[PDB]
């Protein structure tokens, strides 16, 4: 179809120069419009092995993994396994009647506990250390009033969701969430038969690097996936009514905005904006003030759009979809590039595609 060549030209125009500007080994860019998928692959999945990026290449999603954690939370909530008004001590019994047991699950998933930073303390490694950290936790800012983007906040949320489903979190995604979304090669732990498809990341000095195990790493940033699976995930977010009710209600749960900070609406995992959104509005969601510092939230849009950036030391990820236009884009790179470049390139592509 002529649309195949129209999308290929737009992605070559906006995303391909990023490979030479930032010395990116490999990249996969996908566009889904009107239920049609368009996949563009560039460069090498592995420099040592000289493998081209293809439809089987597995990328580290980074913070985009939080979208699957939120989907799992919306799945357990609509099945009656959890209520977003419950507290973690109801499911993690060792946290019963502790200060952290005063924060509800929605506040953990939306980073409003009032005293949780971007990362765990460096010395928090083992599972006993993670439990000790939450048992010793004490509140600072008023609970539910300040948003500070936090891995441990949503990591505890995913830990609680796994406990309510009576299965480990890796099985929550790989056995229930991933099959319900129709995903074929998305993993929390990549099996040995898929290591040949697991791309290597590359740091600023072009050395190979792969994400390391960390405290609650799976619900925070430890999901790996391919471009076709991520396009299927965007399709599920673009057309939730075409999926069974259990996963349909889970997707709808992640689309409801819970509060707003300036022009950004914080949904479950996703970042929500009023459509049409200016480029600066999407860029402001990446600013140091929003990402690294606490911000007072404001209580609560008809036309909406959503996006989420994700990164590891050697990978960059960006997903975005517009329900009114029935269009979405996925960017996967095996070298971390500035988030503004990911947003700008996807903004120019989605706006130049014919309706
Ligand atoms: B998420 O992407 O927002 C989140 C925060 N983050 C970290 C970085 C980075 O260090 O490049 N960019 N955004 N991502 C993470 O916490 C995972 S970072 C890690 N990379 N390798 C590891 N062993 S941990």
């Amino acid at each position: 179809t002529p649309k195949d060549q129209e999308i290929k030209k737009l992605v070559d125009q906006n995303f391909k120069p990023l490979l030479e500007k930032y010395d990116v080994p490999g990249m996969a860019v996908g566009v889904i419009q009107n239920n049609k998928k368009y996949e563009m692959y560039y460069g090498l999945q592995s420099v040592q092995d000289k493998k081209a990026v293809n439809s089987s290449t597995i990328f580290e999603l980074g913070s985009v993994s939080k979208l699957f954690t939120a989907t799992a939370g919306g799945y357990a909530k609509n099945k009656g396994k959890i209520s977003f008004d419950d507290t973690p001590g109801k499911y993690w019994k060792e946290l019963k009647n502790t200060p952290i047991d005063q924060v509800n699950l929605l506040q953990l998933a939306t980073y409003t506990s009032g005293n949780l930073a971007l990362q765990f303390p460096d010395e928090v490694k083992t599972d006993q250390q993670v439990l000790t950290f939450f048992k010793d936790w004490k509140p600072k800012n008023s609970i539910g009033e300040y948003r500070q983007y936090s891995n441990p906040s949503i990591g505890l949320f995913g830990k609680v969701v796994a406990l309510s489903m009576n299965k480990p979190f890796d099985q929550v995604l790989e056995k229930t969430i991933f099959p319900a979304l129709g995903l074929k090669h998305s993993y929390v732990n990549v099996p040995k038969t898929q290591m040949q498809n697991y791309a290597f990341g590359y740091n600023q000095e072009n050395q190979p690097i792969r994400v390391n195990p960390g405290p609650l790493d799976a619900p925070e940033y430890g999901v790996k996936s391919t471009l076709p699976d991520m396009l299927s995930f965007i399709h599920a977010n673009l057309n939730p009514q075409k999926y069974p009710a259990d996963i349909q209600r889970a997707i709808n749960e992640t689309h409801q905005g819970r509060y707003q900070v300036n022009t950004m609406y914080q949904a479950l995992g996703w970042e929500e904006f009023s459509y049409p959104a200016t480029l600066q509005t999407l860029l402001d969601s990446n600013s140091e003030q929003i990402v690294m510092k606490p911000n007072k939230v404001t209580a609560i849009p008809s036309v909406k759009m959503y996006h989420k950036t994700g990164s590891t030391t050697g990978f960059g990820t960006y997903v975005v979809f517009i329900p009114k236009e029935n269009i979405g884009l996925v960017m996967l790179t095996n070298k971390r590039i500035p988030n503004e470049e990911r947003i700008k390139a996807a903004y120019a592509v989605l706006n130049a595609i014919k309706k």
